[PDB]
C-alpha cells in the first residue's frame, strides 16, 4: 500500500540537507494546500494519447529547458520555446500524416540531479548547486544552503508560466493559420529556413482548401493541448502537490501532467520509483547505459503491473557510440515478456563531454546519430521509435558545437556548459524535426 | 401574370410541328402526373450558391453533353463525364483556394436548336433532326416526323441518369479519397496526367493532415452537391414538369435545377422569354455577338425584376475574335444600372467552323483564346469571371482540333461533326482546368 | 462457382411462363444495358450500417409497399410514405438515444407471390396477378398474360422514385429542422399527434440548443441516408440489375440496395437462394412459421458462409399466437451455432385472415401482439431484437381493423383486401413507433 | 496621447498611502517582468463575444467574488464557484437556445473601494481596510499600513486560480456530460434542485440524441471558455500588467480580460478612466443612481470614441426601488445618440442596507425585483437586457436574507456582512439563472 508520504520510508539520492526540519515542514503544509497545476482528468487524457504513440499512431514530442531558472522568468522565454515546440509539431505531422503529442519541459523542470553532491573552489567547499527550486548557483554559504522558501518560489513561476502556455495553446496563438509567426526571425537566409517556410506554403494552402470545402470554423484548426511534464526529483514539492482525483478517489501528482525518474535516481527499491509506484500520471523512467534488461523488466513491473499502454514511457539516453551496442537487447526482453511501453530517445545526455575544467561540450553531429541509430535500432527490432526528448531554447544562442554555424560562448549561456547542459537552438530543433519527420514518413510509406 | 401555360400565347421559335395535337396532349397529360427530376429546395440551395459565385466567392463549373442520346444511354458514360467534372473541380478548389459550384449539362439535355427547320439531301426535303426527345437522326419520314412518345423516352433516361449522378455524389465516389480514381485511364503518358497526379498526391497529403488533426470523419470531405441544367428548348417538356413548391406556392420548373435560354431563342417578346419568366429556378440566358447592351439591360428587367444575385447566369459565347470588341460595352451597362449577374463564358458555340459541306470544326486553340480573353476583359472592367460552360466527354476520342494530338474521325463522333458540335475531350478539359486555376489564383493574389 | 444466371439451372417457385422466350430474352437485354438504381459501394454502407445493428447499436426501421402499381405512380404517394417512415424513425431515435438505418419498400417492390398460381371467376381460369411488373390486376386474358415490356416499366418506376427519395434525403426535406412538417395533416385532435408534436417541440429545443453551442452548420443535422429494398422474386430483372462493382470485381444486384427472399422461395436448392448466394447485397430471408432450427441454420451456411456480421437479416413473421412457440428454439440454435445476423420482425405477414371470400383482414391489435411478443423472447434469450418490417402507407385511409377508429373500406383500398395485404396507415406507424421506442428505451437502460 | 502611466498626472480617488515610494516603485518593477494573466488575442476574442450580447444574440452572465481573500485561497472554493457558473450558464443556454458569454469575477478581484478612507474602533483611528492586494483585514497598524509586496501575492494568487480555471474549462470539467457533475450537493430536498435536475436530464438526452446523429465527438460539447474580470481600481497593479500585444503594437491590460471603473471611480476627468481609456480590452462602467445621462454619454465620448460594438458594457446598479425612475432615461439617451452599448444589471451593490452599527444586509426578494424591473424597463423602451452581473459563491452559507430559508451568521460570513457585501448562495444564483432564462425565453418567443 502507498501513500504520498510513502517514499520517506525509502532510502534516496539526490536530496538536499534542508538546515530547519521544522521550516521544511511548514513550507510543505503551505505548498499542500495550494491549487494544483493539473487537473487529474488532464492526466488521464495524455496517458490516452501516450497509447496512441505506444500503439504506432502517433509521435512524442518533449522538450524545454535544461533547468527553468527564477532570473529567467518571462513571458519571452515561455512564448518563444513554445514556437519551437509548435513548428517542430507542424513539421512532423504534415510530413508524417501523424498526430503529435506535444509536452513541454516546462512549468516544474527547477530540480537538477548531480554528479558530485558537493562543489569545491580553491579551498572552500560548499553543497552542490541543486537548481534554483532547493538553493542558489552562486557559489557562497547563503546562496547553496537549502532554503524550503523556494519551493513556493518555484511552483509561483510555474503556475505563472503554465497559465500563460495553456492560453497560447488554446486563445488563438496554436492556430495553424499562425504557422508562420511561429518562425523565430533569427531563421532566416538559409536552406532549413526556406524549407519551414515552403512547408508552411504548404499549410496554408491546404487551410485555404478546407475553407473552401466548408471546414474553415472546425476548432481542430484553432487550438491544441500542450502538456507539461519535469524529473519528480525533490520529492517535497512532488507529495505536496499529489492530490485525490474528486471523481475516483485515486492519487495524481498534480504538479505536472507527466514525471519522469531520472537516471541516477531509478533504484528499485528507492524513494523516486516509490513516489511515482502510486500515482495515476503518465510517467517515463531515463534509461542509460548501465540499465540491463533483467533490471528494466523489474522495474516496469513496478512503475506499471497492470501492462496499461499509455503509462509508461522509456526515455533511451545511450551515447551515439552505445545505443549500437545496447538497445536492442533491452527491447528484445520488453517484446519477449509482452511489455507495452512508449520508446523515446533522449539524444543529449548521454552525449556530453565534460573537460578536466567542468565545461560541457554537446556535438550536434553525435546527437543525430544517436537519433538516426534509434530508429534504425528500432527499425531492425519489429519495435516502433516513439517519440524525442531533447533540451532546446527559444534564444538567439549556439550552445551545441557541430551545428551548422560555430557556437555562442555568451556568459547568458555559461550556466548551460557548467551547472546545466547545453541545449539545442531553434536551427539545430527544426534540422532534428525535419529528420525525425522523413524517417517516420518512410517507416509509415 | 404568368402560368406554365402562359408561354403558349406567345411568338416563337425552334418548335417542331407534331402531326396529331391531341396526341401530343395526352402525352404532356401523361408526363405531368410523373414525379419530378428535381425538389424546389435544390433549386433554391443552387441560388444560393449562384450568389455566392455572384459575389466573388466561388466559380461556376458547368459541363456535359452536345446533347444526349437514346443510344448512348449508359452508365458508363454517365459515371465518365462526372469523373472529368469532379477532376476540373478540385484542379479549380485545391489550386485557387475557391469553392465550385458544379452544373451537369446531363439528365434532359436532348432537344437541339438548329440554323435551318428543314434538311435536303439529294432533292427529298425533310424536318430537322431536333434531338432525340422530338425526332430521330435518321434521314427518313419515320424518323424526321415529331413523335409526343420520345417527351417520356427522354424523361425515364433522364430520372435514370439523376438516380445515379445523385448516388455517385452522396454515396462515396465523389469523395475526396477518390481524387485519383477520377483520372481516366487514357489520360497518362504526357506532362498534363504527371501534373493531375502530383495535384492529388497534395490532396492525399492534406487530407492525411486533416486526419492527424482530428477531422477524418467530417461529411464534407465525403459527398459534395452536383445539379443539373439544360436548355429549356422543347417548352412542352418544360411545363409538364413544372410543379409548385409544397411549402410556398411558388412555381419551379422541375425538369432540372437550372434551366438557360439559347442564342436563337432570347427574344424579349417571345415563348421563351416568358416560361423561364415565372419560374424560381436559378437560370442563364446565351449571351452571343447580336447582343447589344441595350437589349441585355431589357432582357434582365424581365429575367431578374428583383436584382435577386443567384438568379440569372450570363453565359458568353462570342467567338475568340469577336470577345474583345463585343463583352466591354456589355459590362459596362449592367455595372453602370447596378446589375447582379454571373458571368460565365462559353467559349464553344462562337467558335464553330462549318465547311460548305455542314462539317463542323472547332480549334481548341481558339476555345483557350476567348477563354483567355474572357478574364482579361473582366480583368480590364473591373467585374467578375464567374464561370466557365463548355461541352465535353469522357468518350476516348478527339472531336476538336488543333490540341495536343490530332483528331479522331471515328464515326462514334460523326453526330458531333453534324447535327452537334465537337465535346472537349478529357485531356482538354483539364488543361482548360488547370488554365483556370491559374488565372483564378492570380486574380485573387 | 456463381454467375448471374446460375439461378436458371436451378428449381424455382412463383415464377411466371411468358408466351415469347426470344421477346422476354430481349426485354433482358435491354435492361441490362440500362444504368443500375444503386452503386456498390452504397451497398456497402448499408452493410455496414446493419452490422451496427446486429451489434446492438442501432435499430433497423423497414417499410413502404405490399407492392408498388403502375396506376398509382405519384410524387405525393413517395413523399408521403417517406414521411412516415422519417417520423417513425426520429421517434425512435430520440426516446432511445439509438441510429435508426432506415429501408424503404420502395423503388422496385412490385413483383409479388401467391397462394395460388390461377385465379378462377364463375367458370373462367386465368394466370394469377403477379404484380405489375409481371401482369395486371384485371381479370382479363390480355391482362393476366405475362408481358415482358412490364419490366422496363417497373424500371422507370424505380428510377423515377429513388431519384426523387434521393433528392428527399439529400436535398434538405429530411432535415431535422422539418420534423413537423413530416407529420400528415390527418395525425391531428388525438392523443398519438399530441404525443408527436410534443415530441417535435423536444427536437426543436435541441437544435436550438445544439445552434447556441455553435453547432449549427452541421452536415449530420441536415440530411440522411434512405435505403431502398424488395423482395428479390422476379429473378429476370434481379439479373438484369447485377452488375460487377468497377473497383473489386465483386458482383451486386444494383436493383435495390437490399434484397428478400420470401417465405414460399425460401427452398435452399432453389433459385432464389441461389441468386442472393452470390451477390454482395445485405440481405434478408422471410422466416415463418414452417422454418426449424436445422433448416434455418443450413440457409444461413449458404447465404453468409464467412459469418459476416451486416450480411443477413432474418425477418420474422410467425402470428401474434406463434411467435411465443417458434421463435426461442430459432434464436437458441444461432446462439449456440454463433453467427452474426440481424433480427427483425415482420409483425404483418403471418396475421393475415383470409374469409372464404379470399377478403383479407389484419387486426392492428394482433400486429402489436407479435411485435410485443418478439420483444420479450429476444429479451428472455439474451439476442437482440434488431429491426422492425412492415407495410404501411401514407395515404388518408385505415386498411388494417382494430385500430383507433373503425376501418375504411374504399375501394382505393379494396386492392389491399383481395390481391395485396392492408397496410398500416400514419396513426397506426406512429403508435408502433413510440411501443418501439419505449421498448428500446428501456433494454438500454 | 495615452501610456500605462498618464493615469498617474490626473486626480484620483481610492488610492492608499504607501508609506515607501521607492519600495512600491520596486515592487511594480518586479511586477512589469512577470508575465501576463491573459494574451491579447482573447481580449479581443471577448469583444467579439460582447458585440453578439450587444446585438442580441447572446447573454453575459457575469458572476464571482466580492474580494478575493489570501486566507480563502484553495482549489475547492475556485471549483466550486466555477460550478455555479456553469449551472447557470447551462440553465439559460438551454431554455433559452441564446450563447451566454461567461465571465468570472476571479483571478485578480482583490482591491475592494470604500466608503470611507479610515476606520475608528473605540479612540483608534486607522487606515482603512482596501483589500488583501493592499492591506490587511486586521483592525492593527501593521495589518493596515499600504505594504507593497501585497501586489506580488495578488499577482501569484491570480496566476494559480486563473491556470486552474483554464484547466476546467478546457480539460474536461466544463464538458456539457458533467451537467449533474455541476450541482453543488446542498442543492437537493427542494423544488429547485429538481428542476435542475429535470433540466440535466434534458440535456443527457440531447447529447444522447447528438451522438446517434453522428455528432459525439465535437469539441464544441467539450470545452468551453471562461474569461475573467475585475475592478481596475489599484491603477499600480493595472499598469505593471498593461502590455504590448506582438502583432499589432496596442496596449491591453493583461492583469484580467475585461476591467471595469466602479461607481466612486467614475470620474471624467479621473485616473481611473484614464487608464482604460487606453487599452483595447472589453470594459465595464458602474452605473448607479447619481449617473445622470448627460454625464453617461460623456463617458461614452472617451470609453468608446469610435463607438465599437463589444467594447463596453454598462453594469446598471439602480436600487430595486430606483431602476424604474433611474434607467428610462438613460436608455433614451443612448438610443438618441446611436451609442452600441452591452447593458446588464448588477442588482446587488444598489440594494445593500447598512445598519448604524456598519452591518451590511442584502434582502434576495428586493435583488429579484431589481432584476425583473431591468428587463421590464429594457422591454419598455425597445433596448437589449444584455446580461446580468452578480457576487456569488459556491460554499454553503446564506449571506443574503429573505431567500428560501434564513440566513447564516457563520463567522466564516462576517467578512461579508461588514467590509464585504453578501454574495448569492447556489440556490439563489439557480432561482436567479431560472429567472433569467424564462424572461430570455420570453423575449425571444
Ligand atoms: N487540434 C489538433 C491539430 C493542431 C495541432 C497543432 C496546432 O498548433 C494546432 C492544431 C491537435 O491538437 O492535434
Ligand atoms: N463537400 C464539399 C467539398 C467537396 C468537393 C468536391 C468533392 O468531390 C468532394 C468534396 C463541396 O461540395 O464543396
Ligand atoms: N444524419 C443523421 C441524423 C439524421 C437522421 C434523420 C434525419 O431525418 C436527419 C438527420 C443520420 O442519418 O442518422
Ligand atoms: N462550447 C460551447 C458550448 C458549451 C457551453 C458550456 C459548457 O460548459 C460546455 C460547452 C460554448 O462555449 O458556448
Ligand atoms: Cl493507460
Ligand atoms: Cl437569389
Ligand atoms: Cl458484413
Ligand atoms: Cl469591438
Ligand atoms: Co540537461
Ligand atoms: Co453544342
Ligand atoms: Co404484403
Ligand atoms: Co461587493
Amino acid at each position: 500500500s502507498w501513500s504520498p508520504e510513502s517514499w520517506r520510508a525509502k532510502p534516496i539520492q539526490q536530496q538536499p540537507e534542508y538546515p530547519d526540519a521544522a521550516h521544511l515542514a511548514r513550507v510543505e503544509q503551505t505548498l499542500a494546500g495550494y491549487p494544483p497545476l493539473v487537473f487529474a482528468g488532464e492526466a488521464r487524457e495524455l496517458r490516452r494519447q501516450f497509447a496512441e504513440v505506444t500503439a504506432g499512431r502517433a509521435f512524442l514530442l518533449q522538450g524545454g529547458d535544461c533547468a527553468e531558472s527564477f532570473a529567467e522568468f518571462s513571458a519571452a522565454k515561455i512564448r518563444d520555446t513554445f514556437k519551437v515546440l509548435l513548428q517542430m509539431a507542424v513539421v512532423m505531422t504534415f510530413a508524417a500524416g501523424c498526430p503529435v503529442v506535444k509536452v513541454g519541459r516546462m512549468a516544474g523542470q527547477f530540480a537538477k540531479p548531480r554528479s558530485s553532491g558537493d562543489e569545491t573552489q580553491n579551498g572552500v567547499t560548499l553543497p552542490a548547486y541543486r537548481g534554483d527550486i532547493v538553493n542558489g548557483i552562486g557559489f557562497d554559504e547563503k546562496s547553496r544552503v537549502p532554503d524550503p522558501e523556494r519551493l513556493l518560489q518555484a511552483y509561483h513561476q510555474s503556475t505563472a508560466s503554465l497559465n500563460l502556455l495553456r492560453a497560447f495553446a488554446q486563445g488563438g496563438f496554436a492556430d495553424l493559420h499562425q504557422v508562420h509567426r511561429w518562425n523565430l526571425d533569427f531563421i532566416a537566409n538559409s536552406a532549413l529556413a526556406e524549407r519551414y517556410q515552403q512547408l508552411a506554403d504548404r499549410i496554408d494552402e491546404t487551410l485555404a482548401f478546407m475553407r473552401a470545402c466548408g471546414l474553415d470554423s472546425a476548432p481542430q484548426l484553432r487550438e491544441t493541448s500542450f502538456f507539461t511534464a519535469h524529473e519528480a526529483l525533490l520529492l517535497n514539492y512532488e507529495e505536496a502537490l499529489t492530490r485525490r482525483d474528486s471523481l475516483t478517489g485515486e492519487w495524481y501528482d498534480c504538479s505536472a501532467h507527466m514525471l519522469w525518474i531520472g537516471d541516477r535516481t531509478r533504484q528499485i527499491d528507492g524513494a523516486h520509483v516509490e513516489m511515482l509506484r502510486g500515482v495515476g500520471n503518465p510517467i517515463g523512467v531515463k534509461v542509460g547505459p548501465s540499465m540491463d534488461s533483467e533490471e528494466l523488466i523489474r522495474l516496469i513491473d513496478i512503475l506499471n503491473p497492470d501492462n496499461d499502454p499509455g503509462r509508461l514511457n522509456l526515455i533511451v539516453r545511450m551515447g551515439a557510440d552505445k545505443v549500437g551496442d545496447h538497445l536492442p537487447r533491452l527491447i528484445q526482453a520488453i517484446q519477449r515478456e509482452g511489455r507495452q511501453v512508449l520508446w523515446s530517445s533522449d539524444p543529449m545526455h548521454g552525449n556530453t563531454i565534460k573537460a578536466s575544467s567542468g565545461y560541457k561540450t554537446r556535438d550536434f553531429a553525435r546527437v543525430l546519430a544517436e537519433v538516426r541509430q534509434f530508429f534504425e535500432v528500432h527499425q531492425a527490432e519489429g519495435s516502433y521509435a516513439g517519440g524525442i526528448h531533447i533540451e532546446m531554447t527559444g534564444q538567439n544562442v549556439t550552445e551545441c558545437i557541430g551545428g551548422s554555424r560555430p557556437i555562442t560562448e555568451d556568459g547568458l549561456s555559461d550556466r548551460y556548459h557548467t551547472h546545466c547542459d547545453p541545449r539545442l537552438n531553434a536551427d539545430q530543433s527544426l534540422e532534428l524535426a525535419f529528420l525525425i519527420a522523413e524517417t517516420l514518413k518512410q517507416v509509415r510509406r
